[PDB]
């Protein structure tokens, strides 16, 4: 996260760390006790058996008492996620056990099946354990930045016309760079206590207003998410 601040430990209890070979690689959130939403690009060419999902964390390098660690029983990547395109960057992880919900481990709600994406200017927050600079600096624990939804036409022009209808963008509320960076992927953009976005991609410099942060527009995927969950329940 760029231009953010360390959260109070366990104050975002839906946040998940996806780790490969013991190393944090992506974010995600707890949808149901056995289900985590993350970004499809995080799993490309990855041996799933080397993956773990860590819930209840603040400092990932410490074996904290609130941490609950799970293997991935099943990865379901969006059926329309593909190379040579950036859209549909979303997946579900069915965990090999069920989280015990409590003060440090809880669920984040999706937008409603009939909900629209948030209007430009809407205040949201994005959290993660990704880099805090363009020099691959690690955070001391879970970080969060305050951002605002950016007009999709303005975002699309800044991206030289390459955005699709199921993408949404943000900007900083002020003159500082604020947004996500590498290994924040799959974390939610939370607006009004709903997961309206999922961290997907940005430009050469993290948080650069020339290349606005792009999220998967989660409301477009709600029906599919529930289809997958119901399917294996
Ligand atoms: C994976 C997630 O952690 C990461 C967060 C944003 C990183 N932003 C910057 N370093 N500036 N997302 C990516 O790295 C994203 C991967 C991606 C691939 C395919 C479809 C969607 C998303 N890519 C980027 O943000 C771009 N900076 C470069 C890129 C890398 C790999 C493939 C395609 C583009
Ligand atoms: C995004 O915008 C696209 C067009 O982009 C603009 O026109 C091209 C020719 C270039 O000049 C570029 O720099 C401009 O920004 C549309 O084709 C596309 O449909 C738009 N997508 C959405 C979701 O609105
Ligand atoms: C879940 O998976 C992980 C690693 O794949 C493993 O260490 C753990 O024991 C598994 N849990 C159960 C209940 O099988
Ligand atoms: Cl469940």
């Amino acid at each position: 996260i760029i231009g953010g601040h360390e959260v109070t430990p366990h104050s975002r209890p839906y946040m998940a760390s996806v780790r490969f070979g013991g190393q944090h690689h992506c974010g995600g959130f707890l949808l149901r006790a056995r289900w985590v939403v993350s970004a499809a690009h995080c799993f490309s060419h990855r041996d799933l058996r080397t993956g773990l999902v860590v819930l209840g964390a603040h400092v990932l390098s410490t074996a904290e008492p609130t941490q609950q660690v799970f293997g991935i029983d099943a990865l379901t990547t969006h059926p329309d996620y593909h190379p040579m395109t950036h859209a549909n960057d979303i997946c579900l992880l069915r965990l090999n056990g069920s989280a015990v919900l409590g003060p440090a481990v809880g669920l984040l709600r999706l937008p409603g099946r009939r909900a629209r994406p948030p209007t430009a200017g809407t205040r949201c927050r994005v959290a993660g354990w990704g880099f805090v600079s363009d020099f691959e600096e690690l955070p001391p624990g879970l970080m969060e930045a305050k951002v605002r939804v950016l007009d999709p036409d303005v975002c699309n022009s800044s991206w030289k016309g390459h955005l699709t209808l199921t993408m949404l963008c943000t900007r900083s509320g002020d003159s500082h760079r604020r947004g996500f960076c590498s290994a924040d992927s799959g974390g939610p953009l939370v607006c009004r206590n709903r997961a309206h976005g999922l961290v997907s991609f940005s430009g050469l410099w993290c948080g650069d207003p020339k290349t606005p942060d792009v999220y998967t527009q989660v409301s477009a995927f709600v029906a599919w998410i529930w289809d997958v969950v119901r399917r294996s329940s």
